[PDB]
């Protein structure tokens, strides 16, 4: 379960007021949001809003990422139709072989040292370049949102992990390309409800397709792109919104303008 005691009332009451309002608006099954602390990486606001009986908490629950893995999947590529647009679009094909070029011993290894679990949901007669396909997807790693929130919280730290003593998982040169990707990814991409007039944001959308018709919708990212203050993680479960026709059900739609409200609260 998450760890609770770094936690800042003021952060606290922002997300309870947006996760529940959001839940509602899309009538999700559930929902919740977690703010962290790019210098620590300590969670300072977690809240969650579910609308029935026995969902197991957020605060424990195992899902996958989906594309929310991209950005260390390119990180990991950089470090040892461009790859921006790429990350920007969510383009599954051009990530899928992004990771079986690097190759297994450079992606499993340096997204261990993101934080990312490359050892539960693995197989070792199955094809290397299947798995990796799946490292792309987000497919056969197990996160919960504080080992997520963890990860995006090395990219705001300039690619440093505090949880090692502050080294450098990465360059300051790839740091600075993933930055650049991740706010791209938002002013130009999938990301673009989480635009905000004259402060930078960095994020990534996913979207995940649990049992038969479970979605999963995601925005993971962090603000001021250029010095982080915060690290937010939005997840709605289930949820839906109709504009006219369209029935909008993605992370970039549902789960990026939650990121922003937090974002525009936080920053006052």
């Amino acid at each position: 379960e998450v760890d609770i005691s770094h936690l800042d009332p003021r952060m606290q009451q922002i997300v309870e007021k947006q996760i529940t309002t959001a839940v509602k608006q899309y009538h999700a099954k559930s929902g919740v949001i977690a703010i962290a602390d790019p210098q620590t990486g300590n969670i300072i606001a977690f809240a969650e809003s579910s609308k029935n009986k026995g969902l197991e908490s957020w605060k424990s629950r195992i899902f996958s990422p989906g594309s929310t893995i991209k950005p260390f999947i390119a990180a990991a590529a950089i470090n040892s139709a461009s790859l921006a647009d790429a990350i920007a679009k969510s383009i599954n094909v051009c990530l899928i072989r992004v990771s079986q070029e690097a190759g297994v011993p450079v992606i499993r290894k340096k997204l261990t040292e993101f934080g990312f679990d490359m050892n539960s949901w693995w197989q070792a007669d199955q094809s290397d370049d299947l798995q990796l396909a799946m490292a792309a997807l987000g497919e056969n790693i197990p996160v919960t949102i504080e080992s997520l929130i963890k990860s995006y919280a090395i990219l705001a730290n300039k690619g440093h992990s505090f949880d090692r003593g502050n080294s450098a998982i990465i360059s300051e040169t790839s740091t600075n390309s993933i930055n650049h990707m991740l706010e791209n990814a938002v002013t130009n991409g999938t990301g673009k409800l989480a635009v905000i007039p004259g402060v930078s944001v960095a994020g990534k959308t996913g979207t995940v397709i649990e049992n038969n018709d479970k979605y999963l919708a995601l925005f993971a990212g962090y603000v001021p792109a250029d010095n982080p203050r915060y690290v937010l993680l939005v997840v709605i479960e289930e949820g839906y919104f109709s504009k006219n026709g369209k029935t909008l059900v993605s992370g970039g739609e549902l789960a990026a303008p939650v990121f922003r409200n937090v974002a525009m609260d936080a920053l006052s």
